[PDB]
């Protein structure tokens, strides 16, 4: 027989070590590896020791060392032996580390990670991890130190008009924790309350309390959230109810995505905003969006902005000189409150009377403004924000292709459409994935969080090292599968009950019951009313970006879709995907019911909740019917 059993190597050191021992993969790649002699084993006693102010990252890293490995591994201060993990903050190592690099030495005295700062400790953690999490538990000794090539490193997460779970933006900071991605533009509507503004708490809406929760977990992480409200253009969700803000055309025709920037009203509007939302974001950045302000339309259409640029900004002034003064009149009003500004780059144009302020950070999408290459001479502040690395669950033109990107030697200099800049010009801030809503019943939030996968770790690689290790992406993936999802990932109990038959009482209204629960393989559950046969659907009401978005929609009985199939099945996704359900447990015992879609929550309408919507249009007083978590949480 083979005779084929476990090594089962000591704990700790050993001078012996196998020359082709496998070195564990982490994304980034840490490039430059020297390798040392023998290798150092996790095993029985190993700890992680760290000093006082290091304790809890200590604690965090040996808990999840712990549930990766299967070996009781505790955090401790004072002396660390060889069979142990050692954290160390070393701010004197700014010039080698920076602020977010860090230093592994493995060998006699253990697994030493090394950081300049907090947060380079934890992104050496974080590879720690990564490194001890593939099943083999011994490394082979050496030295590397490793630090990103760009500041800014991450991706757009337009949690907007519809509503990406909170519990989806907790899991996504997670992933980008272990990718060492320090930035999320989030585009969302935090819900305003103030009289003035309290008509545009129509949803998708986060909470104050919500975004304090998640911006607290995202700093923690290393992560800058960055919010944007979308001005002048893309202000359906902001405007809907203050038709008085919104732009009217030559005929008097006016939309509620269009702010109107020559009524000082509504540029006040817009700064109120801006004053609710500095409450509860830590972030030195202010994002105001500026795309496509004048989509499906052109200037010409509204000669009021001709007629207020030449007051404004005086005779030969053209639209585009006042489209540019709102943005540097927002730039003023946001640097006194502490803050840089940033925008897209495609409304940038042909000025005449005003010039945009170089201190406003241009995030590049879209070859429109001036090529990258003029804005590099003109000495502006540039983040690579090509369309080649966005998804949209509707617009199929996006769907990032990392291998093609991998393959084809795309780096952080290779702006939309292939113009190609220095990428060592010192004002390129890094580059970012994004992720677009868009027609919003194709992909529930689960299946978005599938296909991103591959394009988060390749922007990761290509941000922090900015090297292709791998001879091809093929053997990336590999490696990036082998790394898996961070332990927050693998913990989240997507589906908590078992399928099978269930009394729900909150459901009377529409049945008697029981219903048939069977699980979806996005993580969703599709409930057959054992009456009817048919299954309990979200689908009817107001919609933005074609889900249904009102406040107090009720669900109703269909026959029942085939929720088993995947997302290329996009003939028959809103019949689908308006038929899957969220199931969660309290803190502690209770479950509650949300369309997958919509992330509202079923209730019982009491008659009593508050909102614009139900201004308009309540459910009957007693029948069951979404309503955001924050007006059913009493
Ligand atoms: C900057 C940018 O990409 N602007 C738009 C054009 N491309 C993407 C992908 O199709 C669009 O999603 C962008 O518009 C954004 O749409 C969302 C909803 O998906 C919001 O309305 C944003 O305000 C808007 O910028």
């Amino acid at each position: 027989s083979s005779g084929l059993v476990p090594r089962g190597s000591h704990m700790g050191y050993s001078a012996t070590a196998p020359v082709n021992l496998t070195r564990p993969a982490t994304v980034p790649s840490m490039d430059g590896w020297t390798d040392g002699t023998g290798a150092w084993t996790l095993g029985e006693g190993t700890r992680v020791v760290s000093s006082d102010a290091l304790a809890a990252r200590a604690q965090s890293l040996a808990s999840e060392l712990t549930k990766f490995t299967d070996v009781d591994i505790k955090a401790a201060t004072g002396s660390a032996t060889g069979k142990d993990i050692s954290l160390t903050l070393d701010a004197s190592k700014k010039a080698e580390l920076g602020d977010e690099g860090f230093k592994l030495n493995i060998g006699s005295k253990g697994l030493e990670v090394i950081g300049a700062t907090d947060i380079g400790v934890f992104y050496g953690t974080r590879s720690v991890s990564q490194m001890l999490r593939q099943g083999q538990l011994t490394l082979p000794a050496g030295t590397v130190a490793t630090k990103p090539k760009y500041k800014e490193r991450g991706a757009t997460l337009c949690a907007c008009q519809i509503n990406i779970s909170t519990d989806w933006i907790d899991r996504f900071l997670s992933d980008m924790a272990d990718l060492r991605l320090n930035y999320v533009l989030l585009e969302m509507k935090l819900k305003p309350e103030e009289d003035n503004t309290k008509k545009a708490a129509t949803w998708s809406y986060y909470t104050r309390d919500d975004v304090k929760k998640f911006v607290k977990k995202a700093n923690n992480y290393g992560i800058d959230v960055i919010p944007e409200i979308n001005s002048p253009g893309h202000m359906n969700v902001w405007l809907e109810n203050y038709p008085e803000y919104q732009l009217a055309d030559n005929s008097g025709r006016k939309d509620p995505n269009k702010l109107d920037i020559s009524n000082p009203e509504a540029v006040k509007f817009y700064k109120t905003l801006i004053d609710e939302y500095d409450g509860v974001f830590t972030t030195k950045y202010w994002h105001m969006g500026a795309d496509e302000y004048m989509i499906g339309t052109s200037f010409d259409n509204y000669s009021k902005l001709k007629t207020f640029a030449e007051k404004q900004y005086g005779a030969g002034a053209t639209p585009n000189d006042a489209f540019t003064g709102f943005i540097n009149d927002i730039d003023k009003y946001v640097k006194a409150k502490g803050k840089q500004l940033r925008i897209w780059n495609d409304g940038i144009v042909n000025t005449k009377n005003v010039s945009l302020n170089k201190d406003i950070v241009i995030e590049y999408w879209y070859g429109a403004g001036r090529k990258p290459q003029e804005l590099v001479q003109d000495g502006y502040t540039l983040m690579n924000a090509t369309q080649a690395l966005y998804w949209s669950r509707s617009a199929q033109v996006y769907k990032v292709n990392a291998a093609r990107l991998y393959n084809n030697n795309w780096n952080v200099g290779t702006f939309d459409g292939g113009r190609q800049i220095d990428k060592n010009y010192d004002k390129l801030t890094g580059a970012k994935v994004s992720i677009w809503p868009d027609s919003s019943y194709f992909q529930t939030e689960n299946e978005v969080e599938k296909e991103i996968f591959d394009g988060m770790r390749f922007i990761s690689q290509m941000t922090w090292s900015d090297s292709r290790p791998w001879a091809t992406w093929n053997d990336m993936k590999a490696d990036i599968d082998k790394i898996g999802y961070p332990l927050d990932i693998r913990e989240y109990d997507y589906t908590p009950v078992d399928a099978g038959i269930y009394d729900i009482p909150q459901l009377k209204s529409i049945s008697k019951g029981p219903w048939e629960l069977i699980t979806t393989p996005d993580g969703y559950y599709q409930m057959k009313d054992t009456v009817s046969g048919k299954c309990l659907a979200l689908f009817t009401g107001s919609k933005h970006l074609d889900v249904v978005t009102q406040v107090g929609a009720r669900p109703e009985l269909r026959n029942c879709a085939d929720v088993s199939v995947g997302q290329d099945q996009r003939n028959t996704a809103n019949e689908r995907n308006t038929q899957k359900w969220q199931i969660r447990a309290d803190k502690d015992g209770k479950y509650t019911i949300s369309p997958a879609l919509t992330q509202q929550r079923l209730a019982i309408a009491t008659g009593n909740e508050q909102n614009i919507d139900l201004e308009t249009h309540r459910p009957a007083a007693g029948t069951v019917a979404q309503f955001p978590a924050d007006l059913v949480s009493d």
